[PDB]
């Protein structure tokens, strides 16, 4: 399923337009829960909410699979490209 998801990943790169702030926040979560697992990281501060927005979303998906979050985050991207177009 990792060739999958790497070609998912490759193919993200081409959406037309941005997407909405919860569709970027999902594909950033499922991306990082799929490479990296859990989240193993310290919450950013000061004013990065930018920052602050992607750790949270992440830490939302603690102990979630590799596999799921694969398998979401490729379902994610296809709806993506349906949407915006590639």
């Amino acid at each position: 399923s990792q060739a999958e998801f790497d070609k998912a990943a490759e193919e993200v790169k081409h959406l037309k337009t941005k997407p909405a702030d919860e569709e970027m926040l999902f594909i950033y979560s499922h991306y990082k829960q799929a490479t990296v697992g859990d989240i193993n990281t310290e919450r950013p501060g000061m004013l990065d909410f930018k920052g602050k927005a992607k750790w949270d979303a992440w830490n939302e998906l603690k102990g979630t699979s590799k596999e799921d979050a694969m398998k979401a985050y490729i379902d994610k991207v296809e709806e993506l490209k349906k949407k915006y177009g590639i």
